[PDB]
């Protein structure tokens, strides 16, 4: 089974729009979930050539299976935020791990970043396990940082550095 | 039977345009009923990214059945106006109740609002009954607030708070 | 047989363009008759959202049969000019009366106007009869107000008030 | 004492803005009285090259004393509406008569119009007297055509033709 | 002592910007108080020719003393929201009453509205007294409708109709 | 056999472009013959709403057969220039006479012009005969006014007045 | 005494605007006399780089004394219309003759035109005398071609050719 | 001694531009320090009406003394980032504490936020002391999050909630 | 066999783009050969209405066979540069001579030019022979005026005047 | 087997987008690899008419096989950077040599450049061999000039002059 | 006495506009002499960044004394047209020679051109003498190439090459 | 004596424009030296927010003394080109060394670059000495890379890395 990344194209936006939790990976584009398709396409258009982001479609055996991205890319501090979403049926099969490692390879071996970081719900044990196996380490807790489904939730920030990634491939 | 909300898309505007009493839920867009289709589409375009509104199509067993929305969203005072219209054939079957509860869940569990309010004709006993069962309470009367079919009519304002909604699910 | 009004849509402009005396009901848009189709469509586009006018297609048994409109809508003085044109084959069958009554109902019961007025050729006995049966009363004569087919012609202004219309339904 | 007309210039708009009843002669520009200065200047800008209007400042012994204008100029029917406003202190001294005759001379001897018409309050005996001495004849009554200071008022339409004006100088 | 209204001009915006509680009368323009001067001027520019609002400066003995306005003007339902702010030093001297009566006279005798309404804090006994003496009647309570200085507050809606105003001058 | 005029539509420009001597009737649009199709369409677009011209297609038994037009329409002096071109195969059959009379009827009975004039080559005896039978009279000679096919040519101006046309139908 | 031409500059438009009969030499710019200053400046701006016209100020002993121009410049037919206006006080002193000869020299020796023509009132004997002395010959009469001060007037067209001008200097 | 906040005005940008460490509080506007004045003014212009930020000048005895702001305002999660910079001479005198408390009061009592957070260098003991006295608590460490003066530095995130702030005034 | 010219249309640009030596006749549009199709179409669009050029397709028995044009048209000096390119298969058959004579006829009999000139490689004996038979005479040599295929080349300028062309047909 | 160059057309961008190492030859357009298709098309559009670049598709037996280009074209110093990419399957067959020689011929025999230069990885022995056989000579080493696949790499600059190329064909 | 060149600045255009024969050195900008100042400034603005021209003011002892320029700069063929105009009072004193040598030095030593050429009237013996002393050689005669002051005139083209200029300094 | 850098402001462009060899440090903006002031200001405007460049004025004892800059900033490869120009009178006094060290400190300690490089004429021994004392090492020779004052010249590329700079301060 093959897994590859490709750039998120304007023609892929219907796919993105139909993903269940797509707002969670476009938090810096919009705050109100359930945006219209033309709202999403207009934001995409507004961000062409934006050096602070690179977004990718994850392909598995040639089918769209999710999205991975590096956002908030800061060239002075040489860091970015990593985010991923995988279609539910492709979950639990090792795809998130393989897609995440491709995006890490892009950030550290192609873009030459020093630090990658991510935010995950503190109760998402499965996700935290996957990120730890990839070399991410818990950095801190953001207390009541998100209001989700009627209550404030705690998030964990995790990070990894280029020297660690390169030393372990 | 399934009921779900989805964002009001630009391609759904022919549906909206053919609904009988569509002007009643677009009172802040236009005042003269019987707007043209291109008038409606131009207003939609002008309101992309407007943080004061979120409008949804109500789907029932995968067919368009009405519209529900939160308008006049005020982030400081944490409130919004709820409005709904259901195609006549889908009336009396419990759809308005189910659609309204989804929109309430969006306002209180997703957008984190404190207060939702609505306006209803004082003579619409069926509507008032449905809103009371959902937890709305009568707030006040707006006397001769609308000129409808040749005479001034009285409206009632109804409201519900987040603490009540969350305490009762 | 059904008669209904619907908004004049941009896609209805070919119909309007082919009506024989269409210039007579678009006197405030253009003065030189025999405008091109793109001249008419550009004017329509320029008047989207114009609160001074509402134009409708008249449908009879689901076929386009004419146009009725309220123009020069003045919100302070609460008045408008009524104008109608019916395709020739639909004339003499009671359609103008039924379409006019729908437009009157729109002006007085929906838009809340105080006064509707119209202008008619003094020699158009058939039209004057129809307007009088609808409750319009002769207001005055405009002497040599139009140059039509080679000679100046006299017009009559007719009017009706909301109180009269509402008192007689 | 000299009386002359000159074109209404953009630099004369502060004068126009401070005239007490300026809205009454700009009824086709705006309906809500008490427009802002930049509202008035933007409308002026929007009407440069508008062939339907010509507006003039009335000068008396070289001082701005009022406004006279020909609006709703229709080239097919060869007619226009005459309107005048004179600063209160310049009233009762024969200025309105002299300014009106200059504007009539412009309409009939320069623009080659066939008919000039005006609207006056039915209770304004002084104005009606002045217009009759200039050759205007009462054409008809517009019943409850204006809401002014809390009640509907009746207006009279008056008219004069080119042949009469030219035959009497 | 004279009191008069005049239109709010673009050159009056520095005055408006320095008024302490100016956000309370521009709630439909912006939500975050402490807007910049160029934010306020850009909003003013965007609302030139907006038929839904008329804003005035209140002058007392020829000095700027506050603002009064009619907003949310709805021509179909013939209603508007009245709002006023008076500079603190001009308070308690009868200016608010005199300015309010001028704005009421504008709404009912000039714009021909049917209903004027306002919102006032339930604890503002002085304001409620002034509005009652002008003929406003309490319409209803809006419960926890505003978050002000750290707590939700209750507001009262008050209204008056044209027939009452005209019958009492 | 029927002959009618209709407005020159944007979709008729391929027809106009393929007419042999089309430049001769568009002398005020362009001087260099053999303009490109997009040059012609751009000029058409630039002249929408131009009150100085009205151009028509001549139809004969429902087929495009030529062009007739009134250009340089001057509303003060109440005059226009008449120009016609007929496809060669439709020449000599009375079509030019019938089309010209329709355009004359438009200028004198619809637009209310006082004077129509035209320019014709002095050697075009056939054309001059047709214009004289329609009531045009020779006005003057324009000496060496056009350079055509390698030599200067003389033109004749011809004119007719509204009183003559109306007196003879 | 010196006489020279210079280009009509944007800063000379106040001068042009105050000339009594300036509309007579700007007939192809506007038809309604008494245009506003900003109407005139906007037309000037719209005609920058227009190859069909060249307009000049006439200077006499270094003071602005009138305007001379070549309009309707046609490069194919190598002709233009000459027009002149001289401030009244500079009339009768030989200035028109000297200014006209400079403009003729520009048309025939600089622009390389073949023919210059002008239009003059048939009753303007003084003007016709001046043009004949410059070599212009009467070409024809335009009957009732202008409506001026209440009656139709006859104009004469006059012309001169390059060969004549060059042969006589 | 008085301390007050006022909105950051476009005319205050020269002041902002000359502050030594101004880039540290405009990290979301630009990354390369030492931006030009017109770069800063263009960014300000681009952010008028941006609901995600409110920036203020700190005044002390009527003189500009620093900047305080709330950025990254998220209305769903009801949080913002607090940032402050004080001119060096105004440091150590209690101004930062007083200015910070005004900005906290704006965020919690005016904007109705739930959470405020800030980032501070881990070695800035003076700053951390001031924030702790205001009620901020250390939330977590961001490891090597900034490259400053040639080496990576560690930052601390600190936070406070509305309930705590309101309970302690 | 027929040969005719027609205007170069926007829809003919694919043909122009595929001609081998098309850059040689568009030297004033671009200098770097091998322009893209959209580069060529954008230049065409930029030159609509350019009075300095007229470009034609050469048709032979109704098939596109080359291009002929008059560029650098100067109306004062009454001259233009002639350029031609013929598809290779249509070479040696007399087409260039026939196409050139049509373009000469356009320049001298239609546009009324005084002088036509062209530039040809000094070593192109076949071309020089064709131009001499058409009446062109060698005017001068431009030494090392073009760098073509790795070396500087000499060009000859050739010219013909209108009097010669007209005297010989 | 034929090899030819043709201009890179807008319709060839899907081909360019799917080439594996396309970023390496568009380094002056964008830095972040994996640009979207609309990012690439927008950059292409922005560079139409850019005299600093000429890009070509390499065709082999009529199929797209790679890209060759001259970028950073400096007309004063008469130099450009040469870059090539060949689809992997077309590698090792002599295509790069043949395509490179066509591009060299374009730079030296068509554009008249003095110097061509290129950059190649120091470890790419195959490429360096091909460039040396074409006449390129090593100019210098750029130490750690590119970060590629996780480590800094050394590049070699190579150059050739027009005199050498022309002397050897 | 010093002579220097400096770039022609937008603020130098009043100087250029008042030079007697300025049109002769701006022949590719406009054809009709006596352009207005705003015509000249608009053309200047349109040519900012135009790589085909470089225009300079000639300074003598710090005073503007003329203009020198290189136009029609062709980077492929490495040539340009040299043109100069010197204020009349600065003529005959060696300034043209010194200014021309500076412009030659710019073309050959700075821009790296291969060939400079100029056009001069055949009867201007003084100019031809100056150009020959600078190394220009007569290239050819352009017969009746300019119409100047009423007759066609002959021009001479002169040229010089970089190798000659560099070999003689 | 103080030396400091500050951003190059739009108001500093007159200074830049008058520096003798300013083109040498703006080689990527324009190629033809002697650009006009408005050419330079337009380029500055076009590059606001350009992340590839940072340009500074060098101040010495509070007076403008030169320019230093980092251009071609590449965030992936973490490199930039350093360029400096010092007013001639400030040369030989140690200013270039002090200004260069400030710019190096900006590139390595603020922007976090890995490599800085520069180009210098091979014959500029003074410059090479200064750069070597700052830690730059010769990287390679660019042979005949610039045409300066009539001959091709050789340049040297020099470079320094962040680790070296940080290890030596
Ligand atoms: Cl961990
Ligand atoms: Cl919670
Ligand atoms: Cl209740
Ligand atoms: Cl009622
Ligand atoms: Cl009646
Ligand atoms: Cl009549
Ligand atoms: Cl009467
Ligand atoms: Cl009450
Ligand atoms: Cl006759
Ligand atoms: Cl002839
Ligand atoms: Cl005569
Ligand atoms: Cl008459
Ligand atoms: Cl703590
Ligand atoms: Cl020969
Ligand atoms: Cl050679
Ligand atoms: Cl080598
Ligand atoms: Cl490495
Ligand atoms: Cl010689
Ligand atoms: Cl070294
Ligand atoms: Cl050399």
């Amino acid at each position: 089974h093959s897994v590859k990344l490709r750039p998120l194209e304007r023609e892929d936006l219907r796919y993105v729009h139909q993903l269940d939790n797509n707002a969670s990976v476009m938090r810096y584009w919009f705050e109100e979930p359930y945006e219209a398709f033309v709202e999403l396409s207009d934001l995409y258009d507004k961000h062409i050539h934006d050096q602070s982001e690179r977004r990718f479609v994850v392909e598995c055996d040639g089918e769209k299976a999710g999205l991975v991205e590096l956002v908030e890319i800061n060239h002075v501090h040489r860091r970015a935020e990593f985010q991923i979403i995988i279609s539910p049926e492709y979950q639990g099969k090792g795809l998130a791990t393989r897609a995440a490692k491709l995006a890490m390879d892009y950030g550290f071996t192609v873009l030459n970043l020093y630090k990658l970081y991510l935010i995950v719900d503190k109760e998402n044990e499965k996700a935290i396990h996957i990120y730890r196996k990839l070399g991410f380490s818990v950095e801190g807790e953001l207390m009541h940082e998100f209001f989700i489904n009627g209550q404030y939730r705690n998030a964990i920030r995790m990070c990894i550095f280029q020297h660690q990634y390169l030393a372990e491939h």
